[PDB]
């Protein structure tokens, strides 16, 4: 049964759109596809829906970089929907706009820029090798719970000075975060409250025990970072960390299951990636471009009319980042990975002021990631007739990836 809002007074209906980001028409045959079935040859460049308790979907490319580009008309005090779930979104630095936000991710650059990121090259390689060693030979893994939950979320803790044996409660913190459980906007905006205190709950010591500590974690190194010449206040260190993990362990791992289901089906592209190995490093930032997992949102300043469209101050504007790098206005036949396309320009990691702190670190996951298992995976196909189960919201997700191949 679906919930449905009624449309407020200055929402025509030629605009509505019945869309639900947390359970998309067509969704079953993929996250990418489903939103592009939003994005028809005539669709306004912005529609309503009145599901997710009423919102706006930003159906095409430059909207969605214009947006991500504009704090001071569209703002991140809210940027989850439902309404209820992003009032009770509780994370830092992506619920502050400048100035607020600029010393606190000043503060999470000091762990995640790029040259602190390429030290950790050879720990993240260890981590991919032993993983896919365990599997290489058999010729057959489920790339999912055997690869792509397990590589990056080892990474991260690892880098974060954390037991791996967290990763569970972590991972099910991240689910209710991301796509929280409910079928009412009040459902959901609990369900995400709990995730959320879970996080503090998890956090809170480990704040309490590395203040002015010694340890070379990240948590540690970035949390030592003086705000206004003073210690980072536990309201801000308690958001700050708790993202990081949630950035760290509910992105790279989705992303992952959708770039390596593609990559199944492409065996030409996989080939073109053995023989010129550097195509496949310059050809990185095209996967990012094809492989959005991200749909989240701003909150409209002030009553404006843009995009010849009227928006109320308070309005939520839903930003799926698929619909930057698949906007066939963008990219020629952009669902096809080319590997040497000129122009990769996507939203894939937002734009603006949050531009993700961790591109880096999931460029060079991924980058590992490609490396290691074409060495000792070099050809390999989805099995016959398998299909996966997919899932979206704030932060797609997707489930049963049985790979084959012939041991090399
Ligand atoms: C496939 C990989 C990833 C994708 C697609 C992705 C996507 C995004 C997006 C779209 C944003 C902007 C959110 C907003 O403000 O509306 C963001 C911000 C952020 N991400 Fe990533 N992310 C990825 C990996 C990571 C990783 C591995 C980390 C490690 C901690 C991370 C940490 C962060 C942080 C701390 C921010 C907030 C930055 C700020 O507000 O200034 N991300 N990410
Ligand atoms: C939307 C995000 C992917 C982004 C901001 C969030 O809350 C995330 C879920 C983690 C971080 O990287």
């Amino acid at each position: 049964q679906k919930h449905r809002v009624a449309p407020p007074p200055h929402v025509p209906g030629h605009l509505i759109r019945e869309i639900d980001a947390y359970d998309l028409d067509g969704l079953e045959q993929g996250f990418h596809e489903a939103w592009k079935r939003v994005q028809q040859p005539d669709t306004p460049p912005l529609v309503w829906t009145p599901f997710t308790g009423g919102h706006w979907i930003a159906t095409r490319g430059t909207l969605i970089d214009e947006i991500y580009r504009s704090p001071e008309r569209f703002s991140s005090r809210v940027i989850w929907v439902p309404r209820e779930a992003g009032e009770a979104y509780d994370m830092v630095p992506t619920k502050l706009d400048p100035p607020e936000h600029t010393p606190y991710r000043k503060a999470i650059d000091k762990g995640l820029n790029l040259a602190e990121i390429r030290k950790l090259e050879d720990q993240i390689r260890t981590i991919a090798v032993e993983i896919i060693e365990g599997f290489a030979d058999r010729g057959h893994c489920e790339f999912g719970s055997e690869f792509s939950t397990v590589f990056p979320v080892r990474v991260f803790l690892a880098l974060a000075g954390l037991p791996v044996e967290d990763a569970t409660k972590l991972g099910l913190l991240a689910n209710e975060m991301t796509r929280p459980s409910g079928n009412t906007p009040e459902e959901q905006g609990r369900s995400l409250e709990a995730a959320n205190k879970g996080f503090f709950e998890y956090v809170a010591p480990i704040i309490a025990a590395r203040r002015g500590g010694s340890g070379t974690d990240l948590i540690t190194r970035i949390l030592n970072v003086e705000i206004d010449g003073k210690p980072m206040p536990d309201d801000r260190a308690l958001g700050l960390v708790s993202l990081l993990l949630l950035g760290g362990l509910d992105t790279v791992v989705n992303f992952l299951g959708f770039m390596m289901i593609y990559l199944s089906r492409h065996p030409e592209t996989v080939a073109e990636m053995r023989r010129e190995p550097l195509k496949l490093q310059r050809g990185v930032e095209e996967l990012f471009r094809r492989f959005a997992v991200v749909s989240d949102a701003r909150y409209v300043v002030s009553d404006m009319e843009f995009h010849g469209t009227m928006l109320k101050e308070g309005d939520l504007i839903l930003l799926p980042t698929a619909l930057h790098g698949l906007d066939d206005r963008h990219h020629d036949d952009p669902m096809t990975v080319d590997l040497s396309r000129r122009d990769v320009t996507h939203s894939t990691f937002a734009q603006g002021p949050h531009r993700c702190a961790g591109m880096h670190l999931a460029r060079l996951e991924v980058t590992v990631m490609l490396q290691e298992w074409l060495a000792r995976i070099p050809e390999f196909r989805l099995k016959d007739r398998a299909v996966p189960i997919y899932h979206s919201g704030i932060v797609a997700a997707v489930e049963n990836i049985p790979l084959e191949w012939e041991p090399q």
